[PDB]
């Protein structure tokens, strides 16, 4: 759930040391590799050296996070972190000392900056946006996410909504459980009939994920409804020539329709077209990743515990 290209540069310490991080609405901790991680993966990424920062303070607290295909262990420090033109002082930063796992081998980011609720933060870790809200460094207690449909995009706006990135009106959906950015999806219909999320379901908006995940049974119904066929890689593909005649998949959220066109829910790479839906056999949680967010400019409002959606430019 960390394969999206929703990265950004951040700066930590005095003078600033630069890192690339995935901005992840599916988690809540900030961490980057430290100079004390000596593995190949770490040595060939940016590593924070606390000895070189005059504002660094060691918290005397550990951090350990497990991922599907890896884990990180490290230590926590305070330092100044700059993100999207906001300078965030006295910010807890996780600093890796080990990073086993394929996830880090195959990911271009140095670290992760979580944007979910503090309930998901590790012990002793304070989420970046929480620290910013607490210190009153943002104009409003919300942030906004634009992902450009074509090629690694594009913007994280902290403390504001940027109307230049959407058309039509912003519509709001209440958060149901304040951990992930979680809410109710009412239905998923295709060709005007119920296919998935029948009777409603729980979903999250997850900027860290490239695809759209759902329970396997429901997802298989979607693959069949869109005319996709399973291949030997375990993915589902379609004839690119059929995109013009394929159906829209409609996510209904708080009673309004959020259609995904065939071009939006498939990937086309040198004439090979694959479904952006992926099934999970061990979870009923729908994960609306970049497939969805590329189509819908997304506002994450902590003051009012709600998500705002509008059609992206
Ligand atoms: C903020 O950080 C400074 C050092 O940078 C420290 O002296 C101070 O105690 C911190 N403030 C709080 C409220 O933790």
């Amino acid at each position: 759930y960390l394969d999206s290209q929703y990265f950004g540069k951040i700066y930590i310490g005095t003078p600033p040391q630069e890192f690339t991080v995935v901005f992840d609405t599916g988690s809540s901790d900030l961490w980057v590799p430290s100079i004390y991680c000596k593995s190949n993966v770490c040595k060939n990424h940016h590593r924070f050296d606390p000895r070189k920062s005059s504002t660094f303070r060691n918290l005397g607290k550990p951090l350990s996070i497990h991922y599907g295909t890896g884990s990180m262990e490290g230590f926590l420090g305070y330092d100044t972190v700059t993100v999207s033109n906001i300078v965030d002082p006295n910010q807890t930063v996780g600093l890796s000392t080990e990073q086993p796992g394929e996830v880090f081998t195959y990911s271009e980011f140095d670290g992760i900056l979580g944007l979910a609720y503090p309930s998901l933060a590790s012990e002793y870790s304070v989420p970046v946006f929480d620290n910013m809200m607490d210190r009153h460094l943002v104009a409003r207690d919300l942030f906004s996410v634009y992902m450009d449909r074509n090629g690694q995009g594009s913007m994280l706006t902290l403390g504001a909504i940027d109307p230049s990135y959407y058309t039509g009106s912003l519509h709001w959906v209440p958060v149901t459980l304040q951990q992930y950015w979680q809410f109710t999806v009412d239905s998923v219909t295709i060709n005007g009939v119920a296919v998935a999320c029948v009777g409603g379901c729980q979903a999250i908006l997850d900027t860290g994920t490239s695809v759209l995940f759902g329970p396997s049974s429901d997802i298989l119904k979607i693959q069949m409804a869109i005319g996709a066929t399973e291949n030997r890689y375990g993915e589902f593909d379609v004839n690119c020539g059929n995109l013009r005649s394929m159906p829209t998949v409609v996510f209904e959220i708080n009673g309004r329709d959020y259609p995904l066109s065939p071009s939006a829910y498939t990937s086309k790479d040198q004439g090979f077209c694959t479904s952006g839906f992926q099934g999970d056999n061990n979870s009923e949680l729908w994960i609306l990743g970049d497939v969805f967010i590329r189509e819908y400019y997304s506002v994450f409002d902590r003051a009012n515990n709600r998500v705002g959606l509008a059609k992206a430019i």
